[PDB]
């Protein structure tokens, strides 16, 4: 059933940062997109190449879908389109900043390695055109890995991801 | 002076960890002696920010949202609890501090003069100018009666990012 149903709506206003008046008008929108209420991978892609022209954003928003995909059946559903969008468009940093931690630990084992670093940067790079990724990775490594495991948890990504306040910095 | 018992105060009200609280005390004991940031201290901050400009301005402006307590200086507690906002706050904790930053006479409004007031003062820093404020005040403007409530402001800002983005800075 495609119908955005009551129950729905009281998780979703509990939940994130939306009101039931947002929520019930971007689902008008979504649906108009996706008629049997499902946003699949294709669908999800063509979004990324209408914000990105002129490069190849194929695997970022593939890496994307996943994390939006919470019950990883294949598909976004409206509620998992709302949840996801709440956090990186809302969101304070920490919340942030832990939904950008699950977009790195693709197995989900609490970590982020230098393999799966290489290739969210390496994703990104085929996002937008213009030395390497991978001496992009041992740099945030060298910063964040505090240590020396080869791997980042929460904690030293999120805490290594928050920079002093520019006016800290400053003194 | 850093009494533990201010630390609990803050990390319970910002984002803000005991270790970075304590780390980032020792800079600002480093800066202000007093303990006591100053206007023109502070305009010197934005200055390292943005050379080309006269950041006073704006500064001076911000320096009122930061003083929450009217007696012309920044204590390390204001200085923190500033941050804490507009460095990791979510989007409705930004959008309220933009608001006082907006609202100079801090009636709960802003008006149109009030804005060209910030922009402008954006402009000296970085840097027609009132018919762009004036389309998008014109937008938020929802009951049309030339000031702009908070709600106002905020859904308002959910459409039109610049004035908040502006703030970013
Ligand atoms: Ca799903
Ligand atoms: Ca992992
Ligand atoms: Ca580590
Ligand atoms: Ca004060
Ligand atoms: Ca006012
Ligand atoms: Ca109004």
């Amino acid at each position: 059933n495609s119908k955005l149903k009551q129950d729905t709506i009281d998780r979703l206003t509990t939940d994130t940062y939306f009101t039931e008046k947002e929520i019930r008008q971007w689902h008008k929108g979504f649906l108009k997109d996706c008629p049997n209420g499902l946003l699949t991978e294709q669908g999800f892609i063509k979004i990324y190449k209408q914000f990105f022209p002129d490069g190849d954003p194929s695997k970022f928003a593939s890496l994307v879908f996943r994390v939006f995909d919470e019950n990883n059946d294949g598909a976004i559903e409206f509620e998992e389109f709302i949840r996801a969008l709440s956090i990186t468009s809302r969101g304070n940093l920490d919340e942030k900043l832990h939904w950008a931690f699950r977009l790195y630990d693709v197995d989900n084992d609490g970590y982020i390695t230098r393999e799966e670093m290489y290739n969210i940067v390496d994703a990104i790079y085929q996002m937008v055109g213009q030395n390497t990724p991978q001496k992009r990775v041992d740099k945030i490594f060298d910063q964040m890995d505090k240590n020396h495991d080869d791997r980042l948890t929460l904690e030293e990504f999120r805490e290594g991801s928050k920079a002093d306040p520019r006016m800290v910095q400053a003194l």
